[PDB]
């Protein structure tokens, strides 16, 4: 009566790690219809309190600073990837300000310049890559594993950091990125630093990549010009004195960029992973957001001028798309806290005891039948004129409230909170809907493609992100066969 019930465990210091590391929101459901909203489950080692519902959502997101820490469960999965001193390798008030120096750089001043950047470069890729060549190519077959992770990494690159860093990659450098992106992987959890050429390589990287960012920031200084608050390394360069008057070092604001960078590329890939292979199963879908772009466009010339961040305002069918696939696949499946203070579940007689781990699974009432009318169907229309990324779209009190970071809601009491809630949150919603938007549209306008007498692949859990299966690609077709 004063715990959670603690269940069963296949193999015991393994415990449930394949029936929930399989399929988490198969394994909570399970649970749920026997023990009800919050039971415990060990994993590799740890065990594991979880929540469910929109009331999980407020214990745990609205937790106190002294009853759970996020700095603790995340530490040794970032660290060694990104770097020291920054996100997670720090005091919370340093994570916190951290967030507003990056904030200065997603503005709605940054984003209508950032669009036509990003576009530019998914033009670069349908022409030189070989997935495409479009050229050259009328048809063709894109591995969305290869392709997104590629696009997206460009186009954050191009945004963020700038032309000068975009047209680094063009080399052997891109290399030092897939080793640090194999580092980033959830066997980090276990497995901070192991001595195999894996572990070494993702050092060796990080150490380049760090410098290779510092030598930028540098020279972007020294030259004199950071006068246009043109991106993310311009905005670090005047904001980054805390409260106290202390200032983050060069490398530190190096391996800031770094995390945000791969932070940011791996959610942002996914949801255009999924929205791809998900639009071709269903390529009526694709010509309802051909036609609302054509529309839009007006008279003559295939854009009467092209396609602005305004414009993305607009398009309601092109940002309800983007809302079902966070629904449907919530690139962050389970979101924790490592308990620090023993926890009253309220309208309960539980503690937690402290050294517990909490998962939170917003993910599960997005796929739950018990807050959606056929959950599984991929259904952009069940939004009804309503684009709003997010909003108090629930329950309960949704005042706002100020952590360090600029005010935000302080409801998070909500089945649909694909970007989490409290003083965690992300902030880079909007940067999101501005890349993926643009991802998108640029696609439709462009290619028609299908999914190959098959529907969609099988999610795999088992990473950072939840991806697609191995043969996960779709086959295109031009909409338009003669431009160049
Ligand atoms: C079946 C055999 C079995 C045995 C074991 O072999 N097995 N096999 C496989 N598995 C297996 C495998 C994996 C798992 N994982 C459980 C934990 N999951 C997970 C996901 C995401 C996490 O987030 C980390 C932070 C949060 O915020 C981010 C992200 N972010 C938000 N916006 C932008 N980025 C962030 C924030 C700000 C920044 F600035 C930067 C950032 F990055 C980073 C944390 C944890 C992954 C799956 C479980 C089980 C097994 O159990
Ligand atoms: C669809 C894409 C994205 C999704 C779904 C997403 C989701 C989330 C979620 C759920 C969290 C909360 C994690 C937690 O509570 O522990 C979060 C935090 C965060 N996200 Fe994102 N995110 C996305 C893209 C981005 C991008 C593009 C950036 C940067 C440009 C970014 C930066 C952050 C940051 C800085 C945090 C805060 C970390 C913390 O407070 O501990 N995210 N994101």
């Amino acid at each position: 009566k004063k715990t959670p019930p603690l269940v069963f465990y296949w193999i015991p210091w393994f415990g449930s790690a394949a029936s929930y590391g399989q399929q988490p929101y198969e394994f909570f459901e399970s649970c749920r219809q026997k023990y009800g909203d919050v039971f415990s489950f060990m994993l590799l080692g740890k065990i594991m309190t979880v929540y469910l519902g929109p009331k999980g959502h407020e214990f745990v997101f609205n937790a106190k600073l002294s009853d759970v820490s996020a700095e603790e469960a995340y530490k040794h999965l970032t660290t060694p990837v990104f770097g020291t001193g920054v996100i997670y390798d720090c005091p919370n008030s340093r994570l916190m300000e951290q967030k507003k120096f990056a904030k200065f750089a997603l503005t709605t001043d940054s984003f209508k310049r950032y669009v036509p950047k990003i576009r530019e470069e998914i033009l670069n890729y349908f022409v030189t890559d070989e997935s495409f060549k479009l050229k050259e190519k009328t048809h063709g077959v894109a591995n969305v594993m290869k392709t997104q992770p590629e696009i997206t990494i460009f186009t954050a690159s191009r945004s963020l950091f700038g032309d000068e860093m975009r047209r680094i990659f063009d080399r052997s450098f891109a290399q030092l990125y897939s080793d640090l992106d194999k580092g980033f992987t959830p066997i980090n959890f276990v497995f901070p630093n192991l001595p195999l050429p894996h572990y070494w390589r993702r050092d060796a990287a990080q150490k380049k990549i760090s410098a290779t960012y510092m030598k930028e920031i540098k020279l972007r200084r020294e030259r004199g010009d950071i006068d246009p608050n043109r991106d993310l390394i311009d905005s670090l360069l005047i904001h980054s004195t805390y409260k106290d008057g202390v200032k983050m070092t060069d490398q530190e604001i190096a391996n800031l960029l770094i995390g945000i960078l791969m932070g940011g590329q791996h959610t942002s890939a996914s949801t255009s992973a999924w929205f791809l292979l998900h639009l071709g199963e269903k390529p009526h879908l694709q010509d309802v957001i051909y036609q609302e772009v054509v529309e839009l466009l007006k008279e003559k010339g295939g854009d009467l001028n092209d396609l602005t961040y305004e414009d993305l305002q607009k398009l309601p069918s092109v940002n309800n798309t983007i809302k079902e696939t966070l629904r449907m696949h919530m690139p962050l499946h389970s979101i924790f806290r490592k308990v620090t203070n023993p926890l009253r579940i309220p309208e309960t007689n539980y503690i937690v005891p402290k050294g517990h781990y909490v998962l939170v699974s917003p993910g599960y009432a997005h796929t739950s039948e018990r807050y959606f009318d056929n959950p599984e169907d991929f259904d952009p229309t069940r939004w009804d004129t309503a684009a709003a990324k997010a909003n108090s779209v629930s329950f309960n009190s949704s005042d706002e409230v100020d952590y360090g970071f600029g005010k935000v809601s302080k409801g998070v009491s909500s089945p649909y909170l694909p970007f989490g809630g409290g003083r965690h949150r992300c902030i880079g919603e909007q940067f999101a809907y501005v890349q993926l938007g643009t991802i998108l549209t640029t696609f439709v306008y462009n290619l028609r493609w299908t999914i190959d007498g098959y529907k969609v692949p099988d999610p795999d859990y088992s990473s950072m992100v939840v991806l697609p299966t191995e043969p996960a690609e779709i086959i295109w077709e031009k909409r338009e066969t003669c431009m160049f």
